[PDB]
């Protein structure tokens, strides 16, 4: 039967069938959107990312046969659980709904994909992984986001991992790659190091990418958290707070690919994408491809 | 329970359930998108209209309780049959697929709603109504679109009604409102008048709206065709070929409301919306509402 | 001496001197910004409105000598009290800071001008007018915004006046002009009416403007709340939720001028402007002028 | 044979042949661009107007057969003399080249069309009409532009007609229609009235259009100067300094149409268009049409 | 004498004199535009590329004297034959129109430059080179475009070279550089390899550029086909289907320079530029320079 | 107490207090804007750079505590002297206005930061340093800008350093880094080499950055002139005339940091930024950070 072109059809992630978080379904991969962006401190727009990512994903429908002739994502079923129904304001309630939906989706698929949304969504998302022993997080980001309080709130996008670690004793380690910028929260940096978290500045990646990959976890349960601002603004300009000299698509993917080949990937979130800030549309196209390519790697090497 | 905000959830028309054109379903209203825009002669973009209209319709989910406290479209069911699976190029094939999908959708609902796409789609769309006795078309448009041949083709968006008439002996009358501009195809104008069509220049709408409403069909089977460029460019700038001094949203709606109150409406199409040409987004927001409001009027006078 | 062009100098409202809300100063008019937009339910951007309005106001620096040769606002002093320092999230805290800043600014000027920010800011702003006997509000808006709860919160931009009335027993009446749209909260409309509020649909403005002006308050203490979406989207497209067929600039100005001529104006807010949604920049340019022209009218008939 | 679509071919005004200002040629209508915008005091962009107007004119290639079957501009020949070769800065030099080019094109056609450029170009342009006895100017503008000095210069866009009158004793009268705004130069207004110029505020057009048309010249030599900001910003947003409540396209055309039919038109300029400020592209499309329609009126009443 | 600034004058490629494809002229270089984009399967806009490239080329008017003092293209004459007059739809007719214009232009210049247009134009363009013995094509592209059928058509932008080869036995080899992405048509890859085509993935360019250059043809008749999406989207975002990690301008230019210095260049096309997808305008500016710089390289080694 | 988010408050550079150039104040660093862009020869917009840079700097408010926990700019005071009041046109008067304001600011701070404005402003800015012995200029630029005459004027942005050298014999040397492009003014290049200026093409930076840094001055009075187009267009697209393959943010900064470490920095200007040409906003965000980071470097090596 004929297939739709990218501009045709209802935009669901990877053109997957639509389902309800608490519905009677099962799939290898399931996507869930979290259109929440009221926690960021600069330019809004990430609330539109889930829809933009779904639309851009229509250019990356699995499976994929590479130039080398190998096919990946063969026999991997997909489902789109829609978006968490968010209230207006009421961050605490939003968090609870996000965690609940994440729990349900996680219990019906092998690898859940969460589409943000500003980075604060990673906190309630991680709460749905409390039963994962020695849970590790591999985070691509220009920022650490391990802050306690910022602008009189505990729920900003600058505090998701700090909030997660205090709510999840099983979250034993975080590896953050791509840090750069003129300013860092000293209390957050100290608190992270105090917990043994691995901080890898973008300088480390540029100097020796092989060494960075060597610093990644091995044989661990890993949750991926990809903040699009970890990538260079020239590559992905569509984000609220860009920082120059970031990861190339290739570098970020190489890192994800490496971790995926040596660990049990329990989930992934893609946050801070701001479609409205990139009229060329390349930001959502490249990031949608990033998610799909990461899944390729995950299923091409899973235990 | 909780309801999605406009920016949340998968965008299906009016948040209706997704169905297959020839699937086992039935509803009062069914939407079908036709993301086809390679027939226009100027600025492309209408291929993205169905999707933009679905997204915009999330701000107009039925039913509607107005300022007067009365509700419209209460109990009226909706379905979104997706988009016609179009080929690349191959206009003839695209036409056949459009007619077939339109037929199947028509037989499963009371009022089908077609989202273009450039105006050329009205031709294959109308072929699905070849069985309607004394079929009348009420067309809102700045242009006549009754041209025989243009730029060496019979399938341009300037010929849909000419192609429709020579193919449908049951299409006995066309009422076109909003015509304006410096250039008009003399052959098309003569041909239209010769077939007994009613041509109402925008000047006449401005001079006396009440008079124009009296020129509309009465007690006939009517198919609505709304070219967004019939509306003033200041109101709806998102379109390929705008013409100054057009219909206000109110005037166009008054015409549709009047016609819907005195005839049996068999279908409606909304064509030529170009989301990419209006960065303010008002064009799609207003046209999604126009479709929903027209439906309110149609179901208010159902016999 | 030489004067800056609109593109030169630091942007302060009406190019007025910068002051602190609780500083030692006095002026006839004082502007205060509230860059808060996390309570709206659709498209963000109003957090940038205060800044855009300041930049745009440089095109409207007082006093003004009209075509007739007369001068308005001669000798009327201005001050820009900057913006309320808002936290991230924490709506209740934001509300408290807004009310405190408003009180301070009110106590140091004759007419305070508040630049939003989504419409939810009108609630904390009004709390600063608790000592105004029989306070009346003249509201220009496409929406009523008198809803109790919406999307599980009491602080959305759809509830500012409901929250205001319950917090301020002195707020005895609201006149809302410009209402239109397919959907209204029946409870909100009925409650407003049951409280004696005056609802004037845009249809009435169109049908008989004189009749509308006749419904405006007389000899009352009036606070002006101008929601830019009250204006037609063709005129002011830069707003989150546009509704077709709205107020022209002239009509809205006639309404404000009429009220300013017969009442004691205690303050004015300009909300819901979304600069990011109008790349032509006409929305902020026209709205900044509206504020300045409104002040011209106010000071022309002050007692 | 086959004709180019609007997006095809080299963009020359009305798709007329290209020629040199001082070349060997003759034509009824000749276009000359003046990409000069360093004299305006706000937002740049008019330097690109000539090009945008040329591109937009491809939508309006003469002749035109209206809905009445009657054809206009039949037999009228067109030519495009390109643009004046302007230096960087050096306004005095730019003016001299503008006048010289204007003189050369004037002597080679019946009706020259000048594409600005900011309004200051009207001055050196008018200097080319020194030999026209009792020259009258019909100016559509939101501003008077009869200022002596502004921001320490005599050459701004606010002084073209002031400069033109003091350099051309044959320029006996000016009728300005569409004036509006909060500020007017009292010295400029007084100076204009002193010379007996006619000032028609936009309110007069709104209150009584017939009274306006009755004030236009009859049987005079007329030069048309159309500042696009005379039109409502909702209709033509692409301009540096928009002012609310202006001329609708139809109103502006009615004025130009009346003057065109009752006088000997010796020239016309279209200034202040800023394509970069209207991403919908409707500003250039509508203004290119205005020029062509004005020409239809001019040659439709030739003696 | 005085010369136009980039925003001045009629935009012709390299500001060259305008000529007709079948006119009496002869130049070393001749540009021909093909504003055709209905064959691509995603985002349209390439029909505007020829015009955008012409305008952008005004920034690179030959000849060019570098920092070293050496001048290039000195004495090399240019001509702009306008654009192929295309019909609406009717791809077959369009193909014929294109081949004919290409034949005419090829016979009047030494090196013809074709401006696309989506990549499907390369096929009818190549048909004009049937008499070139052992024709080789050096293709810069992220995609292979050697597909047989896609979305039910043989004429999409994914099939130009497949169509060219089956119609031109003299087209004995293709070298494609820059390939990348998750998906490749296995049937197309196998068909290209069976014909002995050289496939050079972007990976090899990044791994060893020297080696890639050593793989380029030598002493052959070469036709250059530059798909802008061969370049990294960060550099050239203006294109329908971008793929991350592509050629820098420098790398792509180094490839073209090497091939131009060791072969007899018979022509070149520049396709898939989408000006509407890059509001910064760098895409057209850099791609116009690419054509001019490639020409510098070409004529520096002409025998 | 609480601090403003980036979108909050009046936008002054580094959120520093506003002062008058000749007022009674003193600060370590002082900013002065020069909103002048009528001298460039292509795309306008730089007149808005000073405002965009100030707004963007709110994301880089000092002091800065880095990842290492060390703090820079601690105790270093800032001030914003506003903008030079410029006339319309009248370049010579503007030049004088600029030089005087610059001198006044210089006498009240240690390191002045000048925000352009097209590159021509560097000339009048440098005249303010006529009292500095053996003044050296380190210029980051894609162009040499040492041209005598261009487009019949001596004041274009292509002549600033040429104008400065002939007016300031104390300016004994200029080191330009990042030069690239197809065209260079042989006259300008010769005049520069004659005076012994050091010319470093971008190729040199790419080939051996360490070698470039060894060519920078030591123990000299240095003025930094940073033209944003010296950076790669992919990184900083917001500029009038971009050139492919330029400096990465890191490279440009490495050069600035090296010169600041062993030289007495007397000032710095940031020119040619065009906010209107980069809708993603990254251009102003990155260049504002560049200015701030450069100051960190400067005050880290004060004698
Ligand atoms: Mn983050
Ligand atoms: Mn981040
Ligand atoms: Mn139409
Ligand atoms: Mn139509
Ligand atoms: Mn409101
Ligand atoms: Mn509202
Ligand atoms: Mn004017
Ligand atoms: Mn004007
Ligand atoms: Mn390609
Ligand atoms: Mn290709
Ligand atoms: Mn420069
Ligand atoms: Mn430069």
């Amino acid at each position: 039967g004929p297939a739709h072109l990218p501009y045709g059809g209802i935009p669901t992630f990877a053109r997957a069938p639509l389902v309800q978080p608490d519905g009677d379904w099962q799939a290898d991969v399931a996507a869930l959107g979290v259109p929440f962006d009221i926690a960021l401190g600069f330019r809004p727009g990430a609330r539109f990312a889930p829809r933009a990512l779904r639309e851009a994903s229509l250019r990356s429908v699995p499976p994929f046969t590479g130039l080398d002739g190998k096919t990946r994502l063969q026999g991997v079923t997909f489902a789109d659980a829609g978006d968490v129904i968010l209230p207006s304001l009421e961050p605490q309630l939003a968090h609870d709904r996000i965690t609940e939906a994440a729990r349900q989706v996680r219990g019906r698929c092998r690898v859940p994909v969460f589409l943000g949304g500003d980075h604060s969504v990673s906190y309630p998302l991680l709460r749905a992984f409390a039963d994962v022993p020695d849970l590790h997080v591999v985070q691509l980001d220009a920022h650490l986001d391990f802050t306690d309080t910022r602008n009189d709130t505990k729920w900003s996008n600058s505090s998701p991992f700090r909030r997660a670690c205090e709510a999840l004793p099983n979250l034993v380690h975080i590896t953050t790659v791509g840090l750069r910028g003129l300013r860092f929260d000293p209390e957050a940096v100290a608190a992270a190091r105090a917990r043994g978290h691995t901080i890898i500045p973008m300088d480390d990646v540029t100097a020796d990418l092989a060494g960075v990959l060597a610093q990644l976890p091995r044989g661990q349960n890993v949750y991926f958290s990809v903040d699009v601002d970890g990538f260079d603004p020239a590559v992905i300009p569509g984000t609220s707070s860009p920082e120059p000299d970031g990861l190339t698509y290739a570098q970020g993917m190489k890192i994800l690919a490496a971790a995926a080949a040596n660990n049990t990937v329990v989930g992934l979130d893609l946050v801070e994408l701001a479609p409205n800030l990139d009229p060329t549309g390349r930001s959502e196209l490249l990031m949608a491809r990033l998610v799909m390519e990461t899944l390729c790697e995950v299923f091409d090497h899973v235990l």
